[PDB]
C-alpha cells in the first residue's frame, strides 16, 4: 500500500514528479542506523534531487574505508554540519562554505541524541571544520526560517550559490511533507 | 490565512500550478448559491477550462443569459444527473452525441439541493439527461462522486483526453492539499 521508492501510500506516490538538479556542493549522509528507512526521514529527500549524494552506516569502532577515503579526499573541502553550540573551544567553526574547493557537507543523520553521539565519537571528523548554518535563507524559498536534514541542506545549497538545486529540493521537500500529512488523514 | 482564489491555506496555495487546457466540450455550472465552501469541487472545472459558465439558480426567475445559453442551437445541451431520477418519458443518453459541441449542465449543490434543481427547472426539462460512465476514471488513476470527478469522465467520454487529464491532476493536487490543511 506504500510505494517502496518514495515511502508514501501508493496513491500519493510522487516518484513521477522527481526532477534531479545539479550542484557544485556534495552531501554525505552519516546514518546512525541505516535500518529500513522511515518515511519521516528527510535526509533521503536530498539524494532524490542530488543523486550523487553518498550515505554511510555509522560505526563507533570500524569506520568504512569508503567513508575514510571520501572525507580524506583533498579534492573536497569537507565540513561537519552540526550546531556550533556543540563544538569545543578549540574547534574551528565557520559560517560560510569556504572558497575554491567544492564543499562536502557531512550530515549527522539520526535523532538528536544519536547525532550528538556521532558528533563526539567519530575521530575521523574531529579535525574538520563545523559549518554553522544560516537558516534565515529559507525565506527566499518560502520556507519557515529544530530544522530537519532537508531544510538545512536547502540553506547550505543556497549558501554555496547552488540556487537551482536549493529551489529544486525546496519544492521536492514541500511536495513530500504535503503528501505525508495527507496520507496521515 | 486562506488564499482567496484557491481557498486553501496560504502555505498550500496552488495558484501558480494551474495550467489551463482546451476542449471541445463546455460546462455550465448551475449553483444553488454562490461565499463558496473550499470543499466545493465544481469551481475546479473553471480553473482548467476558463470558458466554463456559472449561474445562480433561481426557482422563480432564471436569468436571461442562462436561458440564452441553453437555447443556443450552436450547442447540444445536456443535463448531467443520475438517470435513475429521470421521467419515463425523459430522453436519457449514455454518450455525448457527435457533431455539435456538448454543453454539460451540472447541478452544483448538495444532493438535496441538486434534486430540487433537477425537478423544479422547466427550462431544462426538454433537454436530454446524460448518464455518466464513471469507470473511465481508471484511465486517470481516480476513484457518490463529486462534481469535478463527473466532469473528468464526461471530458473523456467526449474525446477531450488532454483536458480530462489536466483536470484529474488539478483535482488530485487540490484534494491532497485540502487533506494536508485539515491536518496541522
Ligand atoms: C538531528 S537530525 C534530525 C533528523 C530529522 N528527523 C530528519 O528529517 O531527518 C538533523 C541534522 O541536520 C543537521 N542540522 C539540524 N539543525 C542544524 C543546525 N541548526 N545547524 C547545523 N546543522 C543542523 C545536523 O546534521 C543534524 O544532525
Ligand atoms: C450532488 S453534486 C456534489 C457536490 C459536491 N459537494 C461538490 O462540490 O463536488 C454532484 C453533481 O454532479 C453530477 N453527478 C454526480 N454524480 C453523478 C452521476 N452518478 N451521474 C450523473 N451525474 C452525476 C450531478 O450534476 C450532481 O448534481
Ligand atoms: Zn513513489
Ligand atoms: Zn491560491
Amino acid at each position: 500500500r506504500r510505494c517502496q521508492r518514495c515511502l508514501l501510500p501508493e496513491k500519493l506516490c510522487l516518484c513521477s514528479t522527481i526532477t534531479p538538479a545539479q550542484a557544485k556542493s556534495r552531501f554525505c549522509l552519516l546514518m546512525f542506523d541505516t535500518e529500513p528507512m522511515k518515511p519521516s526521514n528527510t535526509g533521503r529527500l536530498i539524494a532524490d534531487i542530488l543523486p550523487d549524494t553518498v550515505a554511510f552506516q555509522w560505526s563507533r569502532t570500524e569506520p568504512s574505508q569508503d567513508l575514510l577515503d571520501l572525507v580524506q579526499n583533498p579534492y573536497y573541502q569537507p565540513m561537519v554540519v552540526f550546531p556550533a553550540s556543540y563544538a569545543d573551544e578549540q574547534r574551528e567553526v565557520i559560517f560560510t562554505p569556504p572558497a575554491g574547493k567544492p564543499p562536502l557537507f557531512i550530515m549527522l543523520d539520526g535523532t538528536w541524541p544519536e547525532a550528538r553521539k556521532m558528533f563526539r565519537k567519530s575521530p575521523y571528523l574531529d579535525n574538520l571544520p563545523v559549518i554553522s548554518v544560516d537558516l534565515s535563507r529559507l525565506s527566499a524559498y518560502r520556507l519557515r526560517e529544530q530544522y530537519c536534514t532537508a531544510e538545512v541542506a536547502i540553506a547550505l545549497l543556497d549558501m554555496a550559490g547552488d540556487t537551482g538545486a536549493a529551489a529544486g529540493l525546496g519544492e521536492h521537500f514541500t511536495r513530500f511533507k504535503t503528501r505525508y500529512l495527507a496520507g496521515k488523514t
